[PDB]
């Protein structure tokens, strides 16, 4: 069973990154996704 | 059909996110990198 | 009215960052959303 | 209550998203800047 030991901070930064990409990228959609389709 | 104009809000956003997405990556990348590499040659 | 100049190709390399990026963000959350949660 | 281990696939698959954000995210943003930057000091 291959894993690796990371730290809580490793750990939390990892998610907050996904985190923050996404709201990021939510927030883009809610100017663009009108002129993607018109 | 082959040029656009991108309002100046849009843009400013989309800049926004590139340099925050950049910044993230540039600093997740580092301590990932620096963590799980535990052993170093000199 | 500011706005700003820019060609197909320009907007299309835009389009496929964000829709590349949301992909991506979709494919890791198949792994880690029941980790997330329990 | 403070460490965790990751699973090799799940790990594996973030870095590879990460390392593809960056790719992208480099290419992108040199793209912008030249393309609108249409003046430059020689
Ligand atoms: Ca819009
Ligand atoms: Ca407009
Ligand atoms: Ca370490
Ligand atoms: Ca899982
Ligand atoms: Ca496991
Ligand atoms: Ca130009």
């Amino acid at each position: 069973e291959e894993k690796y030991y990371m730290d809580a901070d490793l750990l939390r930064e990892i998610k907050q990154h996904l985190k923050q990409q996404q709201e990021g990228l939510s927030h883009l959609m809610s100017i663009i996704k009108d002129d993607l389709e018109d």
